[PDB]
């Protein structure tokens, strides 16, 4: 099957996926 979803570098937030951008992964909150 086919995959796309994921976790985003070390301590990135996950909301940050599939983008994973640096800026986005600095910064973590759910909220």
């Amino acid at each position: 099957g086919s995959q796309i979803t994921g976790t985003c570098p070390s301590g990135c937030s996950g909301d940050c996926y599939p983008e994973c951008p640096p800026g986005c992964c600095g910064q973590v909150n759910l909220n």
